[PDB]
């Protein structure tokens, strides 16, 4: 896997972002997680870590995995970096993202994310408390 450039246009909410990639405006959503909706439980709070982190972010990277590489809404299925740390993982570490979604061809950082889940769950964080 490689990581790609692209500059932040707008955070969306948890695990959905407005990047520009190769030049051009996408929602990316994020491989492997599932926030809860800002109407949910934990919501905003998922909404509000990933924009502190792709808006504070001097260097975001887009990561496409092996398999589909938009969604059937067309947006971009990807890890999304924020300075080198992956927003993917770090939803899941502070339990505000579950693991899903995870489909085969599309699952590279699987194991990372159960990882940090299975310490988020130890740690009752937030959607496990
Ligand atoms: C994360 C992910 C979501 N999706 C689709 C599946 C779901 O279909 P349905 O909308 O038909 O439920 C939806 C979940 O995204 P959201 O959690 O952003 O709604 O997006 C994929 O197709 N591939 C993926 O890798
Ligand atoms: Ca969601």
């Amino acid at each position: 896997l490689h990581k790609e450039p692209a500059t932040l246009i707008k955070a969306i909410d948890g695990d959905t972002v407005k990047l520009m990639y190769k030049g051009q405006p996408m929602t990316f959503r994020l491989l492997l997680v599932d926030t809860p909706e800002f109407n949910e439980k934990y919501g905003p709070e998922a909404s509000a870590f990933t924009k502190k982190m792709t808006e504070n972010a001097k260097k975001i990277e887009v990561e496409f995995d092996k398999g589909q590489r938009t969604d059937k809404y067309g947006r971009g299925l990807a890890y999304i970096y924020a300075d080198g740390k992956m927003v993917n993982e770090a939803l899941v570490r502070q339990g505000l993202a579950k693991v899903a979604y995870v489909y085969k061809g599309n699952n590279t950082h699987e194991q990372l994310l159960r990882k940090a889940e299975a310490q988020a769950k130890k740690e009752k964080l937030n959607i496990w408390s």
